[PDB]
C-alpha cells in the first residue's frame, strides 16, 4: 500500500464567485483508513471574502473515507498516480458552482490543485449576505453512468432563522491510471464542520469524516 495511515495535505484553491477573485492555501493531515481529515485554510488574496465561506468547504478528497472490504475503494487504488474530480453545485435560488481538483501524491503528502467558479447568486440571497450556519450531514450516492464513477448528494445549508437552503451536488471521479476497476454502487455518509475561524473567515480549521456502506446495518 502506497497510502500510509497518517498522510499530509497541501492545497491551493483559485477561483471566482460572482466576479470576486480569491486565492486560498491549505495545510492539513488525515487518516485515510479511519475516514478523517482536518486542515488549516488561509485566504491569501481577495480577503475578506464577500460571500459565505460555507459554499467552498466541500471543495477543500474521497481517499479520506473508511471503506469496508466488501466495497471496491476506487480512491485508494488510484494512488500513486492519483485522480481528479469535477463537481456541479446547483442551489435552489439559481446559484451555480463548478469545481475541480487534480490530486497527486509525493511521499507522505497529497497535493491538491483546486478551482472553484460560482455565478448567478442573487445579491439579496444568503450566500452574498453571509447568512449560512453549516452543511447538514449527507449521504453521497455512488454509481456508474456511461463508464464514469458518479456521486449524487441532495443536501442543504442551515441558515440563520430556522431555514434550509437546498443544494444538489453531482461529482464525476476519474483515476489517471487506465485500468483501475470501477466499484459497484454504494453510499458514502459524510459530515463537514468548521471547527474554528477568525473574524472574516480569513483563517478556518475544517474537519470531514466519511464512511462508505451498502445501505444496511
Amino acid at each position: 500500500s502506497a497510502i500510509k495511515p497518517d498522510m499530509k495535505i497541501k492545497l491551493r484553491m483559485e477561483g471566482n464567485v460572482n466576479g470576486h477573485h480569491f486565492v486560498i492555501d491549505g495545510d492539513g493531515t488525515g487518516k485515510p483508513f479511519e475516514g478523517k481529515q482536518s486542515m488549516d485554510l488561509e485566504v491569501k488574496e481577495g480577503g475578506p471574502l464577500p460571500f459565505a465561506f460555507d459554499i467552498l468547504t466541500t471543495a477543500f478528497n474521497r481517499v479520506f473515507a473508511k471503506y469496508p472490504d466488501n466495497i471496491q475503494d476506487y480512491f485508494k487504488q488510484s494512488f500513486p498516480k492519483g485522480y481528479s474530480w469535477e463537481r456541479s453545485l446547483t442551489f435552489e435560488d439559481g446559484g451555480i458552482c463548478n469545481a475541480r481538483n487534480d490530486i497527486t501524491m509525493e511521499g507522505d503528502t497529497f497535493y491538491n490543485k483546486v478551482r472553484f467558479y460560482g455565478t448567478n447568486f442573487p445579491a439579496n440571497g444568503p450566500v452574498m449576505q453571509k447568512k449560512t450556519l453549516k452543511w447538514e450531514p449527507a449521504t453521497e450516492k455512488m454509481y456508474v453512468r456511461d463508464g464514469v464513477l458518479t456521486g449524487d448528494v441532495e443536501t442543504a445549508l442551515l441558515l440563520e432563522g430556522n431555514a434550509h437552503y437546498r443544494c444538489d451536488f453531482r461529482t464525476t471521479y476519474k483515476a489517471k491510471e487506465k485500468g483501475v476497476k470501477l466499484p459497484g454502487a454504494h453510499f458514502v455518509d459524510h459530515c463537514i464542520e468548521i471547527l474554528s475561524h477568525d473574524k472574516d473567515y480569513n483563517k478556518v480549521k475544517l474537519y470531514e469524516h466519511a464512511v462508505a456502506h451498502s445501505g444496511l446495518p
